[PDB]
């Protein structure tokens, strides 16, 4: 009965799905689960190797799928123009929904993540006031997370009692082994480095990061929220925001992660604004060497130093959201941020990417 496709399972939300998904307690559960990711390679999970954006291998690879129940929608194209992030992303997902809705008798729900960005414009009102809130009108800008939730409505009126779910984190605390988006994991191989060559962990970013109040979105818990709507009646058809339930500052973040990597904390340096572009320039044979002295999993820094992610984060302010439709919808999870950074510290760890 129950089967889950997770739609990029190789990715740090798919991660989680994979691991959370087969356990023998999940609500839904048992589930039998379908990973599917563009890589070859590398185990309950029963994987598909599909490039999602070729009309002809996601016909091949996710008809036969016959028995799927729940798609989780995790994957996405990051392209250099707003108006190609929806050409590309929007060709994806119509690809995956062709091949699964016509063959899937049984299928109930596909859940959808998109993300903050929803409810933010370019710059450039127009704009919103946070705490974000959830069915507040779509600002007038281009927006792929838009074109995608229009194809999503559309195709759900071609099989009946099919039901949907959007979910939209902000800034994701999380781990997979191939992830080329890990906030957490970019940071650790900065940190790294810094323990390295014998320097302080100077701060990377602005003011309103280090001094305001800012939160994040576990990728366990999103995991969790993506769960809680595949098997709650109070969830189907709506769109919510996942976030920790909590608030913090990167001065006290940035402490825990110097204190991770045992290498002098910085401060905030008035008069600039650093990046992690700059700094980490020409690393590379640094980080082989360190690769090499410990034994770690064999990496080039632009696959595990995401630096321009980083700095998007850290170089502006973060803008809450609200967590009470979803708590009013009926799903209390949390997550205590720091010590879920910490644990996402010791996951990188544990897989040797960093050391
Ligand atoms: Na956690």
């Amino acid at each position: 009965s129950s089967v889950a496709l997770i739609v990029g399972v190789t990715g740090i939300i798919g991660n989680s799905l994979a691991e959370i998904l087969p356990l023998a307690d999940t609500p839904g559960g048992p589930w039998k689960v379908y990973g599917v990711a563009r890589r070859t390679r590398p185990n309950p999970i029963n994987y598909v190797q599909c490039d999602i954006s070729d009309p002809d291998d996601s016909q091949a690879k996710l008809s036969p799928l016959t028995d799927v129940t729940h798609v989780f929608y995790v994957t996405w194209a990051n392209r250099s123009t707003e108006q190609e992030n929806c050409e590309a992303n929007s060709k994806m997902f119509r690809n995956v929904l062709d091949a699964v809705i016509p063959n899937c008798p049984n299928l109930k729900h596909i859940s959808l993540q998109t993300g903050r960005k929803h409810y933010m414009g370019p710059f450039e009102i127009e704009s919103h006031d946070p705490p974000y809130t959830e069915d507040l009108p779509r600002l007038k800008y281009m927006n792929f997370y838009y074109d995608l939730e229009d194809i999503m409505l559309e195709e759900v009126e071609k099989k009946e009692g099919l039901t949907w779910s959007v979910h939209r984190p902000g800034n994701i605390f999380g781990f997979s082994p191939y992830s080329m988006m890990n906030l957490v994991g970019t940071l650790c191989v900065y940190a790294a480095i810094c323990k390295h060559e014998g320097k302080v962990l100077r701060f990377t970013g602005c003011k309103a990061a280090w001094d305001g109040y800012s939160d994040c979105s576990d990728a366990d818990l999103i995991a969790e929220h993506h769960i809680w709507a595949a098997v709650d009646p109070y969830a189907k058809n709506e769109a919510f925001n996942v976030s920790n339930g909590d608030v913090f500052k990167w001065k006290h973040f940035w402490k825990v992660l110097a204190e991770q990597f045992g290498v002098e904390c910085g401060e905030y340096e008035e008069g600039v604004d650093l990046k992690l572009q700059d700094l980490m320039k020409g690393k590379e044979p640094v980080w082989e060497e360190i690769v090499r002295e410990n034994g770690l999993t064999p990496t080039k820094l632009k696959d595990v130093g995401i630096w321009w992610f980083g700095d998007v984060i850290l170089g502006n302010e973060c803008f809450l959201d609200s967590m009470n439709k979803s708590k009013e919808h009926g799903f209390l999870g949390f997550r205590n941020s720091k010590n879920a950074f910490i644990s996402w510290i010791d996951k990188a760890k544990a897989y040797k990417i960093v050391p």
